[PDB]
Order: C-alpha cells, then sequence, then structure tokens
C-alpha cells in the first residue's frame, strides 16, 4: 500500500524548497561554466567553484591538481563513532555541445521549459552533482549531525575515460577505502519509467587487423592460383566466429565468470519484457542472433562479442577494377565481461589466428577498458532498492550491469567498496546529444532518495 | 640465321615503307582516343579511314554507333583467292594518376630502342606494323595473292560496346575468311612469341547488403547481425579455402579442354608456377602448387574474385557501430560454356539455398570465353612461319588468361582466330611507360609480310 506525490506536486515541492532552490542557481551557474577535458577548457575554474561551494557548508575540501584535470573530494563528517562512510562519485566535465546538435536555447544557459532543465551538463553530470549536495544540506535542516560521513569526489576527466583517475584514487584511497557504499555518477529511468538501479559495465578491446598479401595489386586474371587480401582477411574473421555470435577463441570462455543464480533472476525479473522489439526501432532486416528473451538478455548482458567496425579492401566507386588487392584491413573490438581483460583477449586471438593458419593478420592493439559487476547481494545496496520502491510509482529495475562502458572496474579496484549507480536522467535525457535535459520531478525526486539514503543510517 | 637485334633496327631504320608508317604512327599517338571519355573517336576513326583510302583500300567507315567501326578491303586479283582479316582497336585506356610516364604519354617518345607512348603495343602500334607489311609486300610483287581486310573498333577497351551490332551488319563483306589475326599478341620473359588462340571472359556484379535502417551502438552485438558480418559469411559460402567456387551446376557448364589444349599447356605452359611468388612479392601460398594443377586452374577455370569489399568505419581511431550496409565489387572469370548472365543466376540460387537471400546483386559487366585447341590448319600455318623469325621459339597456347571479344568476334564471322604481336613481357600495357622494342615492332612486320606471302 504505497502512494506516491503527482509530478504537479513534485514540481510544487521544488518550487517551495529554499535549499533545492539555492543549488538550482548553483546548478545554473555550474553549466554557464563550460568544463571539457578534451577543449582543455575550464577546468579548474569548475574545480575551483565547487571547491568554494563545499567549503561553505563545512566540507573538509581537497583538490588534487596533480593530472590534467584535478580531483577534488569534500568530506563531510558525522560525529558519531563507528559511523559508516558514504561515498558519492560524479564528475564535473561534459562533452561538447557542437555537432549537427540541435539546441533550441544556448547549451551553457540552463534553460526550463515545460517541466524539463535544458542545459549541457544536467543529466551529465552536474545536475547530479547540485541534487546530491541538496539533499545532504536538506537533511542539515532538520538535523545538528549527520548519520553517516559523507564523501563527494569528483573527477574532471571521465568523459575522456577517466584519465589519471587511477592514479587519484591510488594516491587518495587510504581516505576512502572502507566505506560502506558508493553511488555512482549517473542513472536513469527507463523507458517504463521504472529506475535503474545498476551495479556494473561491460569492458572492450578495440584494435585494427591489417592483412598484406602480395607487394602490389595484381590483375584478376590470377585469382584462381593467387591469393587475395580480402579473401585471407574474411577466411580469418569468418574463423574466429560461430553463425550464432558465439566466438570460437581457446582458452576465451573459460575465463568467463559465469553469472550466478541472483543475477539471472534479476534479468528474469527486471530485464526488457520484449527485447525483440529492437527489431522494430532499428528496422532490423536479418533475424537476431539470440532470440528467445532469456538468452538474448544473458548474451547481451554477460557474454563477449566480437564486431567488425569497419572493413575496406580493394576498390570502391563506381564501375570495375580488375584487381587481386594487396591489402585489407578492418576495425575491430570485442567487448569484454568480468574475467576477461583487454591485452589477454587479443593475445588469444593472436593464438587462434595463428592456429587457424592466418598468421598473415597483423593485430593492433588500441583502446580497452575493463568490466565490472556485482549480483546486487551487498546489504549497502540491498538498502538502496528497498528505498528506491517509496518513490518510484513504476518500481525499480535491478540489473548486475549496464552494457554501457565506464570505470567501474578501476574505482572498484582501488577502493573495494559496493557500488551502485541511480540517478534523475529519464530514457530521452539526450545525454552527449542537443537539448540535454532532466524532468524537473525526477531531479527532485533523486534530492528525496538521496536524503532518505542518509537518514537510512540513523 | 637470325638477324641480330642491331640488324633489325637498322633494317627498320633504313626501310621507307615502315618509316613512312611510324610517323603515322606518331600521329595516331598523339590523338587521344578513349571510350569510357568519348574523346577522339571519331577523329581516330576518320584518320585512319584515311590513311587506308590514301592506298587505295575500300574503306567505310560507320558511325552507327558511339564509336565508328573502321573497315578497309584490299583486293587480290587472283580469283579463287583466299580471305585474310586482322582485327584491331584504336581507342586506348586513359594516360592516369598514379602512373610514372618518363615523357608525355601522348608523345610517342624513342629511348634505348624502345618506343614509349599510350597505344604504342595496346593497340594503335599493331595497326601500323601491318599496313606496312601489306605495303612492304606491295614493294615487290604485283598484286596481293589473297585478299585482305583490317576491321578496327573504337570500344574495345569498355567491353567492345556494339561490336556484335557492327559485325552483324557487315558479316556479308566477312564471312567465309581463312584466318583472322587478333589485336595484339607479345613475347614472354623468355622472348618466345606467344601465338594464342582465345580469351577468358568475366561476369562482374555488385553485392550489397542493408541489415538495418542505421548504424547500431556496438554494445547490441552479440544480439544484432551486422551487414559486414554477413556478407562476409555469403562470401566464404561460395568459395572453398583451394578456390574451388561452390556454386551447384556451375562446372557442369564448364567444358573440359581436350587432349591436346592439355598437351600444349604442358608443353608451352609456364615452367615455374612459384616465379608468380617471386614477381608480386606473394606473402600467401598460391592456391594451386603443383605445375599442372597450377596451369590447369590459370587457363582453363573459372574463379570468383573480390575487386573491393567495404563497410563502416575506415579512418583515425575508433567507432563502436555495428555498420547496417556493406558492399562488395565482385567478379567471376569465366571459361567456355560459362556464360555471365546465367552464372550470376546460379550464384543467386545458391546463395539463397545457403540463407543468404539478403545479399543483393547487381549484374555490371559480362563477356563471354573462346578458346581454340590451335589445330585449324590455318593457324599451323602462323606458327611454323613464326618459328622462322624467333630464335627463342614460340609458346602456342589455346587462351590467354586476358578477357576480349573473341567470342564475339567467332559467333558473327566463324572465321579462325590467332593472335601474336610486337609486345614484350614489360610492355606494360594499361600502365605507366607502355613500350614496344623496335625490333619487335620490325619482327612483327617481316612475319606478317611472310604471312602474306605464304598465300602465293
Ligand atoms: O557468486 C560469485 C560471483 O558471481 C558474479 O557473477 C557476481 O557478479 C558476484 O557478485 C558474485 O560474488
Ligand atoms: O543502515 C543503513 C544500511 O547500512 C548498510 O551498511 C547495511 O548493510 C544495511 O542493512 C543498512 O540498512
Ligand atoms: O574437342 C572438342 C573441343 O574442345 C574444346 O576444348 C576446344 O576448344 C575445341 O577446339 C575442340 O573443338
Ligand atoms: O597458303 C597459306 C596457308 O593457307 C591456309 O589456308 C592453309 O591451310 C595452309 O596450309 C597454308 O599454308
Ligand atoms: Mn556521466
Ligand atoms: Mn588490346
Amino acid at each position: 500500500a504505497m502512494v506516491f506525490p503527482s509530478e504537479q506536486e513534485q514540481i510544487e515541492k521544488f518550487e517551495k524548497d529554499h535549499v533545492a532552490q539555492h543549488y538550482f542557481e548553483v546548478l545554473r551557474t555550474l553549466i554557464s561554466k563550460k568544463s571539457v577535458f578534451a577543449q582543455q577548457v575550464g577546468l579548474k575554474e569548475v574545480a575551483n567553484y565547487l571547491g568554494e561551494i563545499f567549503k561553505r557548508v563545512g566540507a573538509e575540501v581537497e583538490i588534487d591538481e596533480s593530472y590534467t584535470a584535478p580531483f577534488v573530494m569534500a568530506h563531510f563528517k558525522s560525529s558519531r563513532p563507528d559511523a559508516k562512510t558514504l561515498i558519492f562519485y560524479n564528475h564535473y566535465d561534459t562533452v561538447p555541445a557542437d555537432g549537427d546538435q540541435v539546441w533550441t536555447e544556448d547549451p551553457f544557459t540552463l534553460s526550463v521549459r515545460n517541466g524539463f532543465m535544458y542545459g549541457r551538463g544536467v543529466d551529465d553530470d552536474k545536475g547530479h552533482i547540485t541534487a546530491r549536495l541538496s539533499a545532504l544540506r536538506k537533511y542539515m535542516q532538520h538535523h545538528d549531525d549527520l548519520p553517516v560521513n559523507i564523501s563527494f569526489i569528483m573527477e574532471g576527466a571521465e568523459e575522456s575515460a577517466s584519465t589519471d583517475l587511477d592514479k587519484y584514487l591510488e594516491k587518495h584511497a587510504d581516505k576512502l577505502r572502507g566505506a560502506d557504499l558508493l553511488v555512482w555518477e549517473q542513472g536513469t529511468k527507463n523507458a517504463l519509467e521504472q529506475l535503474e538501479i545498476s551495479g556494473g559495465n561491460k569492458g572492450i578491446v578495440t584494435f585494427d587487423a591489417k592483412v598484406k598479401s602480395a607487394d602490389v595489386d595484381i590483375h584478376s586474371s590470377y585469382g584462381g592460383v593467387v591469393e587475395s587480401a580480402p579473401w585471407y582477411l574474411l577466411q580469418a574473421l569468418q574463423s574466429l566466429r560461430a553463425a550464432d555470435g558465439r566466438i570460437l577463441v581457446e582458452g576465451l570462455y573459460e575465463e568467463v565468470q559465469e553469472p550466478n543464480e541472483r543475477e539471472m533472476a534479476l534479468l528474469e525479473t527486471y530485464g526488457q519484457r520484449n527485447p525483440e522489439e529492437v527489431s522494430r526501432i532499428y528496422g532490423l532486416e536479418l533475424p537476431l542472433l539470440q532470440e528467445e528473451r532469456m538468452a538474448f538478455l544473458k548474451r547481451f548482458f554477460f557474454d563477449p562479442a566480437l564486431n567488425i567496425e569497419g572493413i575496406q579492401s580493394g576498390y570502391q566507386g563506381q564501375g570495375v577494377k580488375t584487381i587481386l588487392p594487396a591489402e585489407a584491413s578492418a576495425k575491430l573490438e570485442v567487448r569484454l565481461v568480468p574475467g576477461l581483460e583487454p591485452h589477454d583477449v587479443l593475445e588469444k586471438i593472436r593464438k587462434q589466428l595463428d592456429k587457424n593458419g592466418f598468421d598473415k593478420v597483423e593485430l593492433y592493439y588500441t583502446l580497452g577498458e575493463m568490466s565490472y559487476r556485482s549480483d546486487m547481494s551487498a546489504p549497502a545496496i540491498l538498502n538502496v532498492i528497498e528505498l528506491a520502491k517509496k518513490f518510484y510509482p513504476q518500481g525499480v529495475s535491478v540489473l548486475p550491469t549496464t552494457a554501457g562502458t565506464g570505470p567501474m572496474h578501476t574505482v572498484f579496484d582501488a577502493l573495494e567498496v559496493p557500488m551502485v549507480a541511480f540517478g534523475l536522467g529519464n530514457a530521452n535525457s539526450r545525454d552527449h546529444g542537443g537539448d540535454e535535459n532532466v524532468r524537473i520531478a525526477d531531479y527532485y525526486t533523486h534530492i528525496e532518495l538521496v536524503e532518505e539514503l542518509i537518514r537510512s543510517y540513523e
């Protein structure tokens, strides 16, 4: 028997809440200050501003400027002895406004229209920073002390693969290790307005593959006797993957951590009802590689995948060109799951190609990110799940991992604290797109959930 | 017994007829004639028309289709005289981009005992050398002992567009001939004159796959099939590791080589398959390694080739997409018995049967194949005459691996066909600094003159 406020009620609460309003003006200022890692613009400016903001309400603040993007930490202390610690991880850099992106109003001007707030960073990730601070300060309106120690860590290079995050966390692990729970930088409601509460990221390894079959393109009259670069490469790739998408590389699945019973039960309960709908959404013309719902979800969340991002050889254009191309190349990737490390995955692929008779395929490592997940059974995570249900009428969607890539493995490796992601995004927030937005009611609801999480530590 | 190269060059220098047509060649080369660019076609056809008319030939320039068809007939007075036909083309490929040209491609240049220019080998030089041979003969005899017809088309480099129609129209003036001499021929790397009697064929076509409306984030790569995987799977289902084509009903249509054809291969085919590996710097094993297996595959079997394939992202860095589209440019090299349209339809059926109905196929070009076992007496005569002019001997092959209109010409004319000419293994047809050895050019003249004399 749970009752929930209406969207109209949430918006009025938001309008009447002096603390939420104070930090909404702070959000306006933050959005206005462009902070992009890849344009080197405004990182120190935003990191210092955040420093002042948190100092004002009594946090002990440290701004480490050792690497390109300053690393901001703000610790709020509880007077309770044997108090636990809560960590909020967030980032203050955003992607550029840019491209063929359509903006109704200036991307760096926080704009409110039709019950949504618009601006570069309102969802990813600055809005999450002002909402979580709002929550703490609201709790502080009605209490003399915090029931739990609270640490905010804000990096400035999340959109450029969290450059040097590993070096900041190693440097400051002593103050962070041992916390009860770490809440991730963002989260969203899904298409059914269920709050997604997730516990992992998949990883990836990307690499170039190249073949040189001869010193020059040869006349195609020789194609019956002379092997060409594209045939060799097609044969090589075809050797590494079954028609159902299973990867044919020895040693690879042996390293994969299989999902436990809880993880499989979570998928059953919370995974999309009809994942076969991707066919409609993208106008697929070929059948899915895995069609039954659970086979599909399990492949999607818990299996790796060998992907061709591009392949090219010989002649493109109008007309013909009677050649056996000397060179062929491809841009490949393997999506990873826990157990699989980028360099090692590539070495197993080198070995299998050599064993298959394709030693002339050259491989060149380009990028890697490690994967991470949990079965969402840590009691600190269970607490979050039960509290969230009191705030979202459509309920929650609990997932061991999302299919996105991110720094979760880096963070857990340094800090070893249980991690959970939830936030104030909507399925159509357009992160990284034009008119990035957050629903005003969703933003206020995240404040209330975070304040309730703090109260749960009393 | 055989003249030296130095003697040949001197003979060439002192021969007023050869020198006259060598200046004619200079002019032909200077006039760019490329079918694909529709440049110079009427200009070169008209100029040739006049060159032949001047020496008393009965000339017809048919301008019905894009490239004018030129015919020049020289009559013998002998009443039961046979007829000899020369087929040649006056169009060339362009000079081009990546190609290295020491001097202007459209300026005949002589260096180190070679002549250089676009068309000196393929095919303008063959035209002037053959008219030289006829006219040289006429310096020493009262009349031709055989009727001689020159047929010159201007679309050979573009698959002989409308040749078939011109031959249908003029077949009454041409059918009944004793022998037809093909457009060009070369000496092989061992300086043996190649004498051949066939062209392989070709069917080229685009293959395309659309797998979705849009490029999808590659995180879906374990559940959504992409266009490039589907296409690689389709292409691989059609070709065995050893190059054999896996298409039902294809090999059934292949005409097997007879005993003479195989014996010719064995005698005159390359001595060593592995030389190809050395020449091209091959980094992969040959698809057929034993000599006779290699040779039979090269001249007498079809082959499925990828000229190009592309999909998704090329460029700096990565792009986390499953591409929605992939395409390829394919061809099947053909042998007698295989027709372009039928071959492509058999590939359509196999792909559907194999589960690849979504690969789209678009026919783009086709040429039928042709060959003979080189036993026609009119052809044997050429093989014997040639042994008197080339100290390294001759190389007799039923077919070259190149493509050409032999099938179209035979279908209209039904005259025994033989290819021999003035190129060298390094003439670089279709390439930069295309060239003919001066001595080789004059030797061709003398061999063609002797061919005429053999009809007395
Ligand atoms: O049960 C063993 C492990 O299985 C993994 O798949 C889960 O992500 C872990 O949280 C769990 O500890
Ligand atoms: O008290 C708040 C929460 O703190 C976590 O450390 C405990 O594991 C939960 O059981 C508890 O509900
Ligand atoms: O023996 C039958 C036929 O075999 C074919 O392979 C040859 O090209 C023909 O010249 C011959 O007439
Ligand atoms: O007379 C020249 C040649 O004409 C051909 O028609 C005959 O078949 C040959 O035997 C002869 O040598
Ligand atoms: Mn983010
Ligand atoms: Mn030619």
